[PDB]
């Protein structure tokens, strides 16, 4: 089996820990969501070949942000996440985020994911982004700025549905590879 290191960045409750829960567990995480995921080394099968996923989740409140840098040695892929109901999420992601990732990992590849995709036709979510004069984050969009930060490539998911799950980690081993 090949082994890979992947560190998962991304503004505060984008769905950062959830994403990894799901992919993890087969389950998304209704009574209990961590600051950070326990410690994990998920199995995939990719392309005929059996690769051990090491899962480096990271955070921002207070002391995680400090700790956050520390993990970025020997990482060999790294999946940026921001949330397609939090254009703001989006705008972080060359200001914030791109900037630190291209610091610490550089040569590593990204997987640029918009998280939450189940909001982008949610009611709820649509009105509160309306009184803001946004909407949720477009396909197109999120694809742009994969582009404009020379991302691996671009995928959308929902941890909550499952939808789009498995191909964020099947990609992120293809580049980790
Ligand atoms: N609607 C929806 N909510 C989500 C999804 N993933 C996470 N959340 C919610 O978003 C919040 C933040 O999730 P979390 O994984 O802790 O985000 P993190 O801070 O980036 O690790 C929690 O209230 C989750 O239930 C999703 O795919 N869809
Ligand atoms: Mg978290």
């Amino acid at each position: 089996a090949i082994r890979k290191k992947l560190v998962i960045v991304g503004d505060g409750a984008c769905g950062k820990t959830c994403l990894l829960i799901v992919f993890s567990k087969d389950q998304f995480p209704e009574v209990y969501v961590p600051t950070v995921f326990e410690n994990y080394i998920a199995d995939i099968e990719v392309d005929g070949k059996q690769v051990e996923l090491a899962l480096w989740d990271t955070a921002g409140q207070e002391d995680y942000d400090r700790l956050r840098p520390l993990s970025y040695p020997d990482t060999d892929v790294i999946l940026m996440c921001f949330s397609i109901d939090s254009p703001d999420s989006l705008e972080n992601i060359p200001e914030k985020w791109t900037p630190e990732v291209k610091h610490f990992c550089p040569n590593v590849p990204i997987i640029l994911v918009g998280n939450k995709k189940d909001l982008r036709q949610d009611e709820h979510t649509r009105r509160e982004l309306a009184k803001m004069k946004q909407e949720p984050v477009r396909s197109e969009e999120g694809r742009d700025m994969a582009n404009r930060i020379s991302a691996f490539g671009y995928l959308e998911c929902s941890a909550k549905t499952k939808e789009g799950v498995r191909e964020v980690f099947e990609m992120a081993t293809r580049a980790g590879l």
